[PDB]
């Protein structure tokens, strides 16, 4: 099935499903000199302090670390935000270099890597639901870049060669994501899509400005497997065009 | 979230979201051994699982399985009813709250405290994808299992379950014998069944052993300690995780023995 080599890479994703030739694909490239500084756009709440990590495992295209999602504990809320979306669990996109790695790109700009924390909309009861909603999930993009070593990733780097191989995972209890975040909240948004299959057009997107930074860190992510050799690098997707979209900025 | 045995999403509920299930050729059936008549031209069943390679054991939610290198012909099913070789994919059991109920398969509305099935595709179709697109693509070695002595061959089996406990999990699971799950008798019978979970496709050649293994209390009692849930998530014991008995149709149940 789909993956992102040769033979079934994001170029060959529009043969299986058809949706990713569609209105609202992510990612996009983020261009600074259009994306334009909308008021109306309220704060940001991210309510990370009671998030209850359970597990982190290894599906064969990124690694997952899920959240128990049956209360609101862990959710994100303001911003473009109606309502209260719950956090179920976040995964990274990163390259086989430096220069690459990120599934947005900021002017053009790739990252080494993107973090990506997702969130479903309380209002359709469970995730199931939510997903087959426009305004079913919410996504927090957050760039990383490679420079000092990101103290709150430490935990998330040491537990990576328990889930070398596809298909195994590990109780990974007690984290706070509230360390994978930067200082500055500056966010823009667009209503995207899921970056992997089944690409569906249900995501209210928002990108934070403010990268974090991790150490050469990066080197742990790379020698995870695809397979249960083929090594895990370059999972993201390129960016697709943003049609009739706006993309709009919180600062 | 979806299908599974309970009382929102057990057999009873599986039709809504697969329709198949009230098709033509559906598993598992009674076996009524008044009307399963013994046919002389059914050939002696050949099971080689000598060079068995097992990978890996993992709680998928529905039951265990454990799986094995399926990329040669090491772990085969040939003879009886089976026009070409069949590899050995995986296997797996159903059984019980209770001694009295677990096997899929009936044998004159007996029920059995638990089943085995060894999962085998037809080499014909390339893999085991194409294969399940096809009626003779999968054949199910089924074993019915008794409580009396302790399976000696299924103690490595009963050791690994407690790092499986939940939905999810899996463990490295190498050097596994098979043949050590297997009665002294290979007298079956056999008719064009399906799969017994979803998605119910009718590809399978049903085999079902006559002579049931024993295991004891203690070991059958290992089984019902694993969670139909994941971990973090409130419990659900993994038991009574089969379906019943579906109509037997247009079918004919055919015995190799008198
Ligand atoms: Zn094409
Ligand atoms: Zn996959
Ligand atoms: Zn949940
Ligand atoms: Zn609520
Ligand atoms: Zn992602
Ligand atoms: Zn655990
Ligand atoms: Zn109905
Ligand atoms: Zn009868
Ligand atoms: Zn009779
Ligand atoms: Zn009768
Ligand atoms: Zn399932
Ligand atoms: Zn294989
Ligand atoms: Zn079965
Ligand atoms: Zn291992
Ligand atoms: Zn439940």
């Amino acid at each position: 099935h789909w993956g992102y080599g040769k033979h079934n890479g994001p170029e060959h994703w529009h043969k299986d499903f058809p949706i990713a030739k569609g209105e609202r694909q992510s990612p996009v490239d983020i261009d600074t000199h259009t994306a334009k500084y909308d008021p109306s756009l309220k704060p940001l709440s991210v309510s990370y302090d009671q998030a209850t990590s359970l597990r982190i495992l290894n599906n064969g295209h990124a690694f997952n670390v899920e959240f128990d999602d049956s209360q609101d504990k862990a959710v994100l809320k303001g911003g473009p935000l109606d309502g209260t979306y719950r956090l179920i669990q976040f995964h990274f996109h990163w390259g086989s270099l430096d220069g690459q790695g990120s599934e947005h790109t900021v002017d053009k700009k790739k990252y080494a890597a993107e973090l990506h924390l997702v969130h479903w909309n309380t209002k359709y009861g469970d995730f199931g639901k939510a997903v087959q909603q426009p305004d079913g999930l919410a996504v927090l993009g957050i760039f990383l870049k490679v420079g000092s070593a990101k103290p709150g990733l430490q935990k998330v780097v040491d537990v990576l060669d328990s889930i070398k191989t596809k298909g195994k995972s590990a109780d990974f209890t007690n984290f706070d994501p509230r360390g994978l975040l930067p200082e500055s909240l500056d966010y823009w948004t667009y209503p995207g899509s899921l970056t992997t299959p089944p690409l569906l057009e249900c995501v209210t997107w928002i990108v934070l400005k403010e990268p974090i930074s991790v150490s050469s860190q990066v080197l742990k992510f790379r020698k995870l497997n695809f397979n249960g050799e083929e090594l895990m690098v370059d999972n993201w997707r390129p960016a697709q065009p943003l049609k009739n979209r706006q993309i709009k900025a919180s600062f």
